[PDB]
């Protein structure tokens, strides 16, 4: 399928990579360090909407890196699976 | 499908990430972090897979993040597109 990657800036920008993963079926590498360094409120409302994902649509969210201007957290869709060796 | 996650110790780890990519077609989060540290020659190696899985595959191979402890690169295989927005 396809791998979305997006550093939302905005509440819409959230909404979009919700939709990414619940409508779409697509996992997503977000990296959330805009948010988290120009909105506190927008980073929190980013984590309540990842939590609304894991918790009721059985998507899954991975912290890949938080490291040097980037917040890397891949979430993954039910039916494409994160497998760690 | 399945998304990996692996971060190579030995020449042999290399060569499983090569086929989870060619032969199952899985995307792989690699982190070259322990090879760039305690081996540069394999480091060097994986670097050279990864070009021919590039060149001789269709394979896509996307920097992430190279910070503190990790070098997280994601390589799609051909059928699985990254898209950036």
């Amino acid at each position: 399928y396809e791998i979305m990657l997006i550093r939302p800036k905005t509440i819409d920008d959230i909404n979009y990579v919700v939709d990414q993963v619940l409508e779409e079926s697509n996992p997503v590498i977000l990296d959330l360090s805009f948010l988290e360094k120009e909105s506190p409120a927008n980073f929190k409302l980013a984590g309540e909407k990842i939590k609304q994902m894991r918790s009721n649509y059985g998507a899954e969210a991975l912290l890949l890196s938080r490291c040097n201007d980037k917040n890397l957290i891949i979430i993954a869709p039910k039916g494409v699976s994160l497998v760690r060796k």
